DNA sequence: CCTGACTCG
DNA sequence: ATCCGAGTCAGG
């Protein structure tokens, strides 16, 4: 049915100067993973070529790498990382359609060509599982096969780009693809194909010193049960805690009694084992996936890791880093901080530098809500996070502990998010009149942030859904459920996601501006990882006073709000250091 | 294979 | 019933 040259050799009329391209990585993970095959659809015909003759063909290279001929893509991150392990430079992406579905609509999930052809009825292009297999069945077809399945992704991709295009205009997020997500696609590639240097010798004798340390505590905890059981096992937990010890039952969940870090902080004053076994169960994580996990990924001859961050997969317009994930490295307990002492800087008298958004989506908050009292704390500088501090442990601004910050940080943003006073009362252990007291007085505090949140609700309902500053969407169909449950999971959406999505935005324009910065300077730095409003670069240790002059800076410029954008910045020899 | 743990923003 | 957004892992 559909038309195509399986090419022996790559010809001039294939090297035209718009195509949509499809350079296909089957694996999941595409860190130095199999290009199988690739096809080009221009407007000469279509194309199937075989990496080992296209991949070393100079002029194909050529083309590759050459920023004026244009490129239309499905994920053209994938395809410009895997040509990056091929040693291959892969320029001129001009549309990608992963990104493009993404934009229209998150919760649609798409993640293969089919699933965006499906958002325009079109149905001529099968899905990769249905081609590949799962699992331990997944296997490239007979050339014939894998060949029709990637000129039908890219005839797809081709057909496909002008009607996405237009309802992207339709919607005013064409400029949020081309401008942003588009540009922003390729940094991302590059800081993943960099990886982050690890000490593996430092890894490795924390992880012997962890192994003896749980010992301890698991002895200790079987001491104090009376019986070995095992502590990883919330059902034989249950068991020791609720059976045996007969310790009050706080809450249950489907599956039986719960064993949560909550719970089990809450039965401190029956039980000192509970305390234990919370101890237990961190320094367990820490050694399973922060050592033996990390470790697992580390590529042996570079001592890098090589995240993936996924842009195409949160609700709000986060990023999400997967394989390893490097946006949960431990910080805020100083046994599990000690981890990012083993991330290094990739080259000798190189140091990490890293950059924290003050109070980030409070100030967004002040913004868009357009609060008075808040617009102003910031204009005087104040630390929100730390005066809600002083009031819930009636401590003063001097005793406030990072710690005590931390969690009056949780009170912040769950108040302004819809948290009841059920759930504050839980967080602080306080009684729920005083929660609600609380709460009550908060708003008070910060009248045009309630305002705002009332009116937003009410807006989804109208429209369907919410949007951010640069035009992000997320849809919310249950929000006019009659369901309580349903209807009031998608009421707080709507009130979280446009701020939390425009400090996504936020932060994604500031990694572009950054880059320019960096290239139009020539320095050496340049970003390794992005921690949702964090950036995290590496450089030679004399461009550290330049650094704290051009990160801080190009962060708070990013975007011009009510109020003022403030950045936190610090660097060492480690991870760890650059506090 | 999911659930409930722990980790981060 | 009860702030939001994520990922990985051992146990079952
Ligand atoms: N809904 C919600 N969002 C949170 C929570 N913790 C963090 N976030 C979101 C909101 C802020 C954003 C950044 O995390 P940070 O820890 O840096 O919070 P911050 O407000 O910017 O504080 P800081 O001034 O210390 O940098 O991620 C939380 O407990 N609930
Ligand atoms: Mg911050």
């Amino acid at each position: 049915k559909m038309a195509f040259t399986l090419a022996d050799r790559v010809t001039e009329e294939m090297l035209a100067d718009k195509a949509a391209l499809v350079v296909e990585v089957v694996e999941e993970n595409y860190h130095d993973a199999p290009i199988v095959g690739i096809a080009v659809v221009n407007e000469h015909g279509r194309f199937f070529l075989r990496p080992e003759t296209a991949l070393a063909d100079p002029q194909f290279v050529a083309w590759l790498g050459d920023e004026t001929k244009k490129k239309s893509m499905f994920d053209s991150k994938r395809a410009a990382v895997a040509l990056k392990w091929k040693g291959i430079e892969l320029c001129g992406v001009s549309f990608d359609l992963l990104l493009a579905a993404y934009l229209l609509d998150p919760a649609q999930g798409v993640d293969d060509v089919a699933a965006a052809a499906k958002m325009k009825q079109y149905e001529a292009v099968r899905p990769d599982e249905a081609v590949y297999g799962k699992g331990a069945k997944r296997a490239v077809p007979d050339e014939p096969v894998l060949a029709e399945h990637l000129v039908r992704k890219a005839a797809a991709i081709w057909e496909l780009e002008r009607p996405f295009l237009d309802e992207l205009r339709r919607n005013e997020q064409d400029r949020l693809l081309v401008e942003l997500e588009q540009p922003l696609s390729s940094i991302l590639a590059e800081m993943e194909f960099a990886g982050v240097k690890v000490d593996t010798k430092r890894l490795e004798q924390m992880g012997k010193e962890l192994a003896e340390q749980l010992g301890t505590v698991e002895q200790r905890i079987y001491e104090l049960a009376g019986q070995e059981f095992n502590i990883n096992s919330p059902k034989q937990l249950g068991v020791i805690l609720f059976e045996k010890l007969q310790l009050p039952v706080l809450k249950k969940t489907k599956t039986g009694y719960s064993t949560s870090a909550d719970v089990l902080e809450k039965l401190a004053p029956y039980h000192e084992i509970v305390e234990n076994i919370l101890h237990y169960r961190q320094l367990g994580k820490l050694q399973s996936t922060y050592i033996e996990g990390l470790l697992k990924v580390v590529r042996p001859a570079t001592k890098k890791v090589h995240t993936i961050f996924n842009q195409a997969l949160t609700q709000t317009g986060r990023l999400s880093s997967t394989e390893p994930n490097l946006q949960n490295i431990p910080i805020r307990l100083e046994e599990g901080r000690k981890i990012r002492q083993a991330f290094v800087p990739s080259e000798s008298d190189w140091l990490i530098f890293a950059a924290d958004y003050s109070q980030i989506e409070l100030r967004v908050l002040a913004h868009i809500a357009e609060d008075d009292n808040l617009m102003e704390a910031f204009r005087r500088d104040l630390d929100i996070h730390t005066k809600t501090a002083m009031d819930i442990f009636q401590v003063s601004e001097d005793e406030v502990t990072p710690n005590m910050r931390r969690q009056a940080k949780a009170v912040n943003y769950g108040i302004v998010y819809g948290i009841s006073d059920y759930g504050l009362a839980q967080n602080l252990n306080i009684s729920r009149k005083e929660a609600a007291e609380f709460i009550e007085r908060y708003f008070e505090s910060f009248p045009g942030v309630k305002r705002y949140m009332e009116n937003i609700v009410q807006e989804a309902k109208q429209k369907g859904y919410v949007t951010t500053l640069l035009h992000r969407r997320r849809y919310l169909p249950d929000i006019t459920s009659r369901n309580f449950n349903v209807r009031s999971f998608a009421e707080r959406m709507a009130m979280n996601t446009p701020i939390q999505g425009s400090a996504a935005d936020i932060i994604k324009k500031a990694m572009i501006d950054l880059n320019a910065r960096l290239k139009e300077e020539r320095l050496q730095a340049h970003l390794l990882l992005q921690v949702h409003d964090e950036l995290i670069l590496e450089a030679p240790k004399e461009e550290m006073e330049r650094l704290c002059r051009l990160v801080p800076e190009v962060m708070e410029q990013a975007v011009t709000l009510r109020v003022p954008l403030k950045v936190d910045y610090h660097y060492g020899s480690t991870w760890y250091d650059a506090k």
